[PDB]
């Protein structure tokens, strides 16, 4: 499997996942069905994503490493699926959530060949490869701001910042993406507990770095190490390289 | 001018600001224009549904409160105009943001008749009236919930917080409607700089209080008094009854 394998399978996934949830009234997709294999409720909306996306990824030798199902499948091509980012959000009818696929060539961050962010409420497709990233088929970049009096999304200012804005929107997934088009100036996931799980954020960073951003763990350590299974768990501060070490820092 | 008046007109707006504001690109949208009479740059985008609005308005005897153009006319009913709030994100396609109109029959906010809330992107509508509070038709209503463990939107978080979740959209009149329709628990801006303007926050304190929610300043003083002028500024707790004096202890 290829980068452009990837593609065709990501938005083939889009399509499906889209239909699923469109077709679900909101007082029957925010129900509670069961156990999430992460250790979360999964919603009805979680479910019936789920099952769309899965139905086309078994018809490929991948490794599925999913929110709601958990480790699924046996190839050597690892696959961080988040079939619904921002459920809180979907459930809500708040449009801001995504499906998110992160591609790589082992269980690690670090071997990831395609990133993938498609809004299943405005239709917005963000991805990145080889090539670079892209929002709508259109070439992105993250912005050059040097300055902490910048736009930032943040989970969760815990003290007084110098930030120009704070945004917190429910969906990391879609928020690396709000980072990699320039939208934001920076993206931090601070939270002492590390909450974000390698689904969440795996396409996202991805995506964001191919768009020039400098993305790390709380300390500045490189991400390529972060796991492809259940119990891998992150914080993120990214920004262009200009602007990252005055974060690492100002967090410090 | 009465509650049905307010409604037609409303909605008049609302469709007439939709038009205005989706024939424009995101680039040509996303320009500073102007010097707003707020002291804020006035936006392409803010400048089109403004325009459009007060082409509306400009034919009822009133006196409007708008952000870009300030004080105009001389009518007895005051309206609090914010033609567009979210401007930040409507410039980064980012869909949460609103035309907000409050009617009253004073410059002073205890004299509301009807409230208006009209989500741009999503043509979600919020209004409410001597009937009640309205998400698109249906009666809405604050949430029930009693503990500080909740889901809060809250400008902006400087310490440790017992919440659930926090969020920050950017757009307090569509957000006081998320309060309102009891998709988040509580809306609180706190910010030491008292940021709000008017017609930031009629509308959805307006609604929000139609639909059950206790809605104050930071000390829990009544906000009858609050101003139609420019100058006005707020600082919000809003929730039901039983939650809303563990906010107030909260933030002593
Ligand atoms: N973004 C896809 C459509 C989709 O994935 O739904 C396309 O451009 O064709
Ligand atoms: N992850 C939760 C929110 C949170 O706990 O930050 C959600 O479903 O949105
Ligand atoms: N998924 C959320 C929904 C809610 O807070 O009402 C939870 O139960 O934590
Ligand atoms: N990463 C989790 C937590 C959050 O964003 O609140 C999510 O995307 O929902
Ligand atoms: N919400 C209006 C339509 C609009 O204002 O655009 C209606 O119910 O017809
Ligand atoms: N009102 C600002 C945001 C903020 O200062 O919170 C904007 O949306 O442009
Ligand atoms: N309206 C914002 C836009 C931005 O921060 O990029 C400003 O005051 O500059
Ligand atoms: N633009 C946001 C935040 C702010 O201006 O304070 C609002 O007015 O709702
Ligand atoms: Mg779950
Ligand atoms: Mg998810
Ligand atoms: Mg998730
Ligand atoms: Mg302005
Ligand atoms: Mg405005
Ligand atoms: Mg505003």
């Amino acid at each position: 499997m290829d980068e452009r394998d990837a593609l065709r399978i990501s938005r083939e996934i889009a399509g499906e996942v889209r239909k699923a949830i469109a077709s679900m009234p909101l007082r029957e997709a925010v129900k509670d069905v069961g156990m999430g294999k992460d250790g979360t409720p999964t919603k009805a909306a979680d479910r019936v994503a789920e099952d769309a996306a899965l139905e086309i990824l078994r018809k490929e030798r991948v490794t599925v490493v999913t929110e709601e199902s958990g480790v699924l499948g046996e190839g050597d091509v690892f696959v961080a699926l988040d079939p619904l980012d921002g459920t809180f959000n979907a459930t809500r009818g708040i449009p801001v959530y995504s499906v998110s696929l992160c591609f790589s060539y082992s269980d690690k961050l670090k071997d990831a060949f395609f990133g993938y962010v498609y809004n299943l409420a405005t239709g917005d497709e963000y991805y990145a490869d080889s090539s670079g990233a892209y929002r709508n088929g259109e070439r992105i970049e993250v912005s050059d701001a040097e300055e902490l009096y910048c736009n930032a999304i943040i989970y969760y200012p815990d003290r007084k910042f110098p930030f120009k804005r704070m945004r917190i929107f429910g969906s990391a997934a879609t928020e690396l993406c709000f980072f990699a088009d320039g939208s934001f100036d920076c993206f931090l996931d601070i939270r002492p507990g590390k909450m974000l799980r390698i689904y969440d954020a795996a396409a996202g960073v991805f995506i964001a770095e191919k768009a020039g951003g400098k993305v790390t763990e709380l300390d500045g350590e490189s991400l390529g190490n972060k796991k492809f299974d259940m119990q891998e768990r992150l914080n993120i501060v990214a920004a262009n390289e200009k602007l990252h070490p005055k974060l690492l820092e100002l967090i410090k």
